[PDB]
């Protein structure tokens, strides 16, 4: 029996094409996942090709909530530590956030999603470990879905990064990757530490994955995820009523594409919600503003339709 919850695909798919009227946008794509089992419950994609299968994209901030676990997994930083986070350059190229952070902790990091302190963070190990640890997230490595055109991915060889490159992979420019390879990518957070491999297929139990991070270090990066989607983050336009989210929002040059992707209930998840909007014109071109409404309807959606209780007080 197929995994696809048609209640979900056709939730996903109103408030896709919504999302992309409102905004004049070229494209959009989403996936929902069950964020125990992998299984994929949504796939929708406007007109024409299947997207989230077979366009890569760059990941962007997205892809910093797992070089921040890898840093705590290996304890190369804590939760105490505070990092100077002021931009800085490596030769003629910039490192720099949206706003001058004098310094943050990983928690700061997190929340105002600071390209800075991921890449100090980053450049705690070497190239070759980090080149693997990407790998091992899946990127560069094909999911033979069945569908024709299927992306790969793009992850350099190690052997070939400049300083600078290793910097802008940590914070998502440079490697790519499609949609349902991130939302694969973001099981290792909400299965508490264990990649799942996905599934078109209903999985009467969690299959086999492999584990990545420590459960310990999965559960404690879940609950700074939290932080983005509350006040002074950069995703509350993702809050849900009634659940903590965690989340990341991003943003890609190509032109933009506009990213959010999280997942619920935070402590314990049930569903991973991924949102992508491809070039949007009209009312905003941020993850935040544009991506992050109609993931807002989706994902508090299915989890009405999954039967899931809140967890605080509806306001």
């Amino acid at each position: 029996a197929l995994s696809l919850d048609q209640r979900i695909q056709t939730l996903a798919y109103e408030e896709l094409n919504k999302a992309v009227e409102y905004h004049q946008a070229k494209a959009g794509t989403v996936v929902v996942l069950d964020a125990r089992t992998g299984e994929i419950l949504a796939l929708a994609n406007t007109p024409g090709r299947n997207r989230a299968v077979t366009d890569m994209i760059e990941p962007g901030a997205a892809i910093k909530p797992f070089v921040i676990a890898k840093a705590l997994d290996a304890g190369k930083t804590d939760l105490n530590e505070r990092l100077n986070t002021q931009p800085y350059k490596i030769g003629p190229s910039p490192v720099r956030d949206t706003h001058v952070y004098p310094s943050l902790d990983v928690r700061g990091i997190m929340q105002k999603s600071s390209n800075v302190g991921t890449s100090k963070l980053s450049a705690r190990f070497g190239a070759e470990e980090m080149y693997d640890f990407y790998h091992e997230l899946g990127i560069g490595v094909r999911m033979h879905s069945g569908f024709p055109g299927e992306t790969a991915g793009l992850l350099r060889n190690w052997r070939r990064w400049r300083p600078i490159e290793q910097a802008t992979m940590s914070f998502g420019y440079g490697l790519q990757l499609s949609l349902l390879q991130l939302a694969r990518a973001y099981t290792a957070l909400t299965h508490d530490g264990v990649l799942l491999p996905l599934s078109f297929e209903k999985q009467a139990v969690a299959p086999q994955g492999k584990r990545i991070f420590k459960e310990s270090t999965a559960r404690e990066v879940r609950n700074l995820m939290v932080s983005v989607t509350e006040p002074g983050g950069t995703g509350t336009a993702g809050a849900v009523d009634g659940f903590d989210v965690g989340a990341k929002t991003g943003t890609a040059r190509k032109k933009h594409v506009a990213t959010f992707i999280g997942f619920a209930p935070a402590k314990n998840p049930r569903v991973i919600v991924a949102v992508t909007i491809d070039e949007p014109t009209a009312h905003g071109y941020y993850g935040g503003v544009v991506a992050g409404p109609p993931f807002k309807k989706i994902m508090g959606g299915s989890l009405n339709i999954l039967g899931i209780s809140p967890t605080k007080p509806l306001t």
